[PDB]
């Protein structure tokens, strides 16, 4: 995702929101009830057109 | 469950979705409340006709 996110487009508050999940490292390979929401969140963040 | 996921069906995104949860239930043996959720989810997912 850090390959995916530094590409063309996004503004800089988007980048400050984009550096959120570097230290959201380990809760998705085991658990958690709200772990794929951040995965999906930055998927949505890199998915919308710019 | 590995065999039955591999034979019947499935669409490929669904098969990746199922295999990324089948390895995540390494928490078994008198618990957890999270193991019995995922095991019946995989039991429902391999009995619906694809």
């Amino acid at each position: 995702l850090r390959k995916k996110i530094e590409e063309v487009g996004m503004p800089e508050a988007v980048k400050t929101k984009a550096l959120k999940e570097l230290d959201r490292l380990e809760r998705m390979q085991q658990g958690s009830p709200e772990a794929t929401v951040a995965r999906t969140y930055l998927d949505w963040l890199t998915e919308v057109p710019w």
